[PDB]
Formats: C-alpha cells, structure tokens, sequence
C-alpha cells in the first residue's frame, strides 16, 4: 500500500506501508528521509491526529490517501492557574508566544509621564489609537492621549523593545475544552465567530500548517489570505494577521509567500515539490521538464516527482464534532480592603482598585490583594 506524505509542501511524496505498519514506524521512515527527529513529528489525516501505537489498518488508511506530517513537539508542561492576562509574540530571543507586559506612555512625547483619567478595562482601550485620555506631566507637552504598548514578560526588555499583542489568545481560567482535541489547555486562541470557539495553540499550529499544505487559506479582498474558525463558521476570519507569526519563523515565511505562490498558479504555473522550497515557477505551456532556477532539481510537471521518461507512476494524484464544538464556547461580587477591611465594589474589568474611605485611600490589585505596583499593572491591568 502507498500513501502520500505532505511535509512543508503542497505536493505529497509517495511512501510504501503495510496494514501492520504503525504511525510511529511511518514517522521513523519520514524522520531519516528528512533528517528531523521522529519524536518531533505529528501525523494528520483529514484534520485528525493519528497516534503512534495505531497501525495503518486501525487508522482506516487506503491506497492514494494523503497524510500530513508537521514538525511540532507536543509539550504537556503548561500553567493553568496563571495570573497573566496578555500574550505577545516575542520575535527574539523567545521566538514563541509568551506572557505579555502592558505599559503606557504619552502618544505625543513617548514618555512614561502621562497620568490616565481611568485605567484600561478592555482590549479596545489598549488597541484602538487615541481611545484613552489623560494628562502629560512633562513640561509644556500638549499630550492628552494615551499610547499603550506590549513587551515580552519572560525576560528583561528595554522601553523600545516592543512585541505584537495577540488579542485572540487568552489564559484558560474558564477551563474550556479545545474544539479539535477536547483537552483543557492554556493558553487558548479564541476565534471571532458567534459561538467564540476555543482552540489550543498546538491544534491551531496543526490547523495552519495542514491548510498551508492543502492550500485551503481563504482570500478576503480587503484583508488578504487568512483562515476562519476550524468549525467553518461564517464571518470568523482572523483579521489581525500577526496571529500567524505564532507558527514560528519557518511556517510564517511560508504564509508570507502564499500570496505570491497563488498568483503563479492563477496564471498557469507550478510550485517546487521539494520540502522547504516553494518557488513560483513559470515554465512553457506544454513543457513536462521543470527545473527550480528570478534567482535546484529537475521534476516532472504531472506526477511532481524527479524527472523521468515515458508514463507517470501508476500511483499519482473535514467535519468538527458537534459536542466538542458546543463544549468549546468561550462565553456560552465584593472584596475587602487589604488595609481598611471595608468591602470595595469592582467597576469594569480594570484590576486597579482604590479604597473609598478618606483615611485609607489604598491603591490595590483586585486579584493579588496587594498594594498596586508595576508588576500587577504589566501582567494583569484588566481581566480577560
Ligand atoms: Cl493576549
Ligand atoms: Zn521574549
Ligand atoms: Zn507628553
Ligand atoms: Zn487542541
Ligand atoms: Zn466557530
Ligand atoms: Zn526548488
Ligand atoms: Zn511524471
Ligand atoms: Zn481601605
Ligand atoms: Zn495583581
């Protein structure tokens, strides 16, 4: 039996397997072929992950079936009861999703001198430019508008060292199960669909890589190329395209070239079948021999394998769980003063609390129950 393996390419290379061949054995074959360790590979078939112990017969794999192989090690080590509200993509030295550090400055002079009228309570307050008001303490500054910025919280960063905020990603304090794997993971990406479907960062990676290989990225004229909710929900396309950077440097570079690759195929061209190389090749209208040479292997246009003569090789070329989708819905009193002991009422999502008593007037954090500081401000200014 022969199955096609899609590993960082739109074309699936043929691999010969038996009924008793396990997924781990298939991973081992592709591991030595690509020079990547087997414990880092993941087998995806029709949007579902195939486990190491399962055989070809168990998976119900037949002739000419296409399987995806994605390089991402599964990590169990995660924090469920994390205090952080924000997540950012650190483009060095982390090169992954990390808890964010929210900071404020004057939009005019760019100094940490702007005194806010009120603390932020939602994403709109920190994302929409010139939304929040205040007054700058710097001499002769007309600044009245707040400018919020996010940094990585996993290591020290300079005042200039900013990271892009990922507003779809959230800490799973609500213990919501993932739409694809049903596992309770943290953090989770929340799609902007009516149902607000929750997906773990592992599943989201598998979803994006397989759709890059299947070339099933939805095109929007006033946005570009993006993916909707895995459930196929209407009006759920990821607007903030910086969310595709979480896939890593290699996979995000593939996503960036997607637009240029689609233009070549639209004209009548072909792409390089070799993994890693996805060059937009434009050969002659009726030419079978195609070579990757705009500034390196010869291949057949029909079977997409190494160039040969005569006939092409005889062996030549999703629905979500209803209960899992229902369970994956993200949306579907008083605390005493740590010094005064008088109960204080919470107004909005803002964690910055102040005692209403005239003698105490203590500024404290709602969650931590300690005096208000830069750590609580950066880590969890508002509840999300
Ligand atoms: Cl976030
Ligand atoms: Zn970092
Ligand atoms: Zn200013
Ligand atoms: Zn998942
Ligand atoms: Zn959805
Ligand atoms: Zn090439
Ligand atoms: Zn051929
Ligand atoms: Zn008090
Ligand atoms: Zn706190």
């Amino acid at each position: 039996m022969i199955v096609f393996v899609r590993f960082n390419s739109s074309h699936g290379f043929p691999v010969e397997v038996d009924s008793d061949t396990s997924i781990f054995q298939l991973k081992e074959v592709v591991a030595k072929r690509q020079g990547v360790p087997a414990d880092q590979l993941r087998v995806i078939f029709a949007g579902k992950e195939l486990r190491n112990d399962w055989t070809v017969q168990n998976c119900d794999l037949d002739q000419q079936d296409i399987v995806h192989i994605v390089q991402r090690p599964w990590r169990k080590g995660q924090e469920m009861n994390a205090t952080n509200s924000f997540y950012v993509y650190c483009k060095g030295p982390c090169q992954r999703v990390q808890p964010g550090k929210l900071r404020v400055q004057c939009s005019t002079c760019r100094q940490a001198t702007l005194t806010l009228t009120q603390g932020p309570s939602c994403w709109d307050d920190v994302l929409i430019p010139n939304r929040m008001s205040g007054e700058c303490q710097s001499p002769h500054c007309p600044g009245t508008s707040a400018e919020f910025f996010f940094k990585c919280g996993a290591h020290p960063t300079s005042d200039k060292e900013t990271s892009v905020a990922l507003h779809l990603i959230a800490t799973n304090s609500r213990n919501i199960t993932c739409i694809t794997c049903t596992d309770v993971r943290s953090p989770v990406l929340v799609f902007q669909c009516n149902s607000r479907h929750v997906i773990c960062l592992d599943c989201f990676h598998l979803y994006c890589v397989t759709r890059l290989n299947d070339r099933q990225f939805v095109h929007d004229p006033q946005l570009g190329y993006s993916l909707p909710c895995v459930a196929g929900c209407p009006n759920s396309l990821i607007k903030e395209l910086h969310h595709f950077r979480i896939l890593g440097e290699e996979q995000y570079n593939r996503y960036q070239q997607y637009g240029a690759e689609e233009c070549v195929l639209q004209m009548g061209g072909v792409l390089c079948p070799r993994p890693g190389c996805g060059a937009g090749l434009l050969p002659e209208p009726d030419q079978r021999k195609v070579t990757c040479e705009g500034n390196g292997f010869a291949f057949c246009r029909e079977c997409k394998e190494a160039y040969h003569e005569g006939e092409c090789s005889a062996v030549f070329e999703y629905r979500v769980d209803e209960r899992a989708a229902e369970q994956a819905r993200w949306e579907a009193t008083t605390k005493p003063c740590p010094r005064c002991h008088v109960p204080v009422e919470k107004n909005g999502g803002c964690m910055h609390m102040k005692c209403p008593q005239p003698q105490c007037r203590l500024e404290w954090c709602w969650n931590c129950g300690c005096e208000w500081n830069r750590v609580c401000m950066g880590d969890h200014w508002f509840d999300v």
